[PDB]
């Protein structure tokens, strides 16, 4: 790895275990999830309970009440991340109101579900992403201060690809590669072409690593289903 990636991986060592909140920062696609299901399995004790990802910028208004509370019948995210960790990405896409319910939950330590009279204790890992300038946000009244305090706590800035450089993207792209065709095959092949590796190193990923997989999976599998690596439909890939 970089070094951006070895400070990066030597923060979450130090603040894995423990129950404060961690908030992560960074463009879309460099690994922000991977990161959550890291600092999930090193807790000692949350790493028992099931990793329970959300994405608080696809839900609609409608639902929100049913998929985070449950109703008294359906499960909600809380109740699902009981004993474990709960990634909410996209945090900066919550509207007001449900920034509002999650921080009285957060605050409160437990939750109503729908159709339900009495509230039930709540115990989870919070950590949230975003690829926005929260406290920026913040100012323009478009995030709550309160929420914003109560999460900002462990803060942890994941690199992007054109930050973590071409070595590192080369790395990525290989073992992505070999991931798809299979070390062993990949052995019986001719070796990786250098036009091809250059040429990601040399390319811009708006994606990051998300995007950066994406590639490697097309190569893997045009390996795969031709036998070795043609540069016409190689070519076609970047
Ligand atoms: N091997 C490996 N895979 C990585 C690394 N960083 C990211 N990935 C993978 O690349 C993809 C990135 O997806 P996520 O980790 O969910 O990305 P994200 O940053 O949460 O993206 P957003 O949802 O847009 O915030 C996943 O398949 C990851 O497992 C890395 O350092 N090593
Ligand atoms: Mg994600």
């Amino acid at each position: 790895h970089s070094e951006s990636m070895q400070a990066l991986l030597h923060e979450v060592d130090t603040f894995a275990d423990c129950d404060t909140n961690v908030l992560l920062h960074g463009e879309t696609g460099v690994g922000k999830e991977r990161i959550a299901q890291l600092l999930h399995e090193k807790h000692s004790r949350y790493r028992h309970g099931e990793f329970v990802p959300v994405n608080c910028g696809a839900i609609p208004d409608g639902l929100f009440e049913s998929l985070f509370f449950g109703h008294a019948a359906h499960k909600g995210y809380f109740e699902q991340a009981a004993g474990g960790t709960l990634f909410l990405d996209e945090v900066g896409d919550l509207p007001l109101y449900q920034q509002v319910k999650l921080l009285r939950v957060l605050e409160d330590g437990a939750v109503l579900r729908v159709g339900a009279t009495a509230p039930v204790k709540v115990d989870f890992r919070l950590v949230a992403a975003s690829n926005k300038k929260l406290p920026q946000l913040v100012k323009e009244g478009l995030f709550r201060a309160d929420l914003y305090y109560r999460l900002a706590v462990i803060e942890l800035s994941i690199p992007s690809l054109e930050e973590r450089g071409a070595v590192d993207k080369i790395a990525l792209f290989k073992s992505f590669v070999a991931q798809v065709v299979g070390e062993e095959r990949l052995a019986e092949l001719s070796d990786l072409p250098y036009w091809l590796t250059d040429s990601v190193a040399d390319s811009y990923f708006p994606g990051n690593v998300r995007e950066l997989r994406n590639l490697a999976e097309r190569v893997g599998v045009t390996v795969r289903q031709t036998g070795g690596w043609d540069a016409a439909r190689l070519q076609r890939l970047i």
